[PDB]
């Protein structure tokens, strides 16, 4: 699986900017949050698992995560793991 | 149907204010776009009918509406009612 690809079509970028926080925070910042928590990320975008980057908006965030219930754990974690390259 | 509920549920405002353009325009410019065009703003809405407010980021909002697909076609209409109201 391409985390890349996946991150690209589902529209993220829109708001997480890989060096900047914008309407959300940096992928270098989520990226530090999860280093070494692969398995939270993964269960985070499966809405496992709390917020712990701006849970003052984690509402917004939220129902983004429907968009990846067509994706594999495999595919979810392919998708964690471009998110944690940054 | 409440198609007030409906855009914040489904997190739309994050990227469109009522009146400022942001990361998506302005709901009083797309408003505008679509004044008695309310059955083309629900095709658009169903991935139906082309962008007609900013085309050069069509491709960024595409994806957002995956999340209208549990959706009747009365709660798209009360969802595109409650942007055109702006
Ligand atoms: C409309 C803007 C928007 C879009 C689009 C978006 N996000 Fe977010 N995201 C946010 C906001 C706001 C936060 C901060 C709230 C939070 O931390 O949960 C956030 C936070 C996150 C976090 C950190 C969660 C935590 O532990 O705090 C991850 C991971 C994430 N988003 C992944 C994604 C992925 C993957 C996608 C594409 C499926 C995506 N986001 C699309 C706005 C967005
Ligand atoms: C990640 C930011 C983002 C989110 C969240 C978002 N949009 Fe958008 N939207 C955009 C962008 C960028 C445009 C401009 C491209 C375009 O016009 O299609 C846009 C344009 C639109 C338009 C105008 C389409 C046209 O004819 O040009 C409508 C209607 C719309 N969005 C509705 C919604 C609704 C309803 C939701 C919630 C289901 C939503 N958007 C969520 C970014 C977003």
């Amino acid at each position: 699986a391409d985390g890349k690809a996946i991150f690209q079509q589902k529209g993220c970028g829109s708001c997480h900017q890989a060096n900047v926080d914008t309407v959300g925070p940096s992928l270098k910042k989520i990226a530090q949050a999860y280093a070494g928590k692969e398995d939270q990320l993964i269960k985070f975008l499966k809405g496992e698992a709390p917020a712990i980057v701006d849970p003052a908006k984690e509402a917004i965030m939220k129902p983004q995560l429907t968009m990846l219930k067509g994706l594999s754990d495999a595919e979810l974690k392919a998708l964690a793991d471009f998110i944690l390259s940054h």
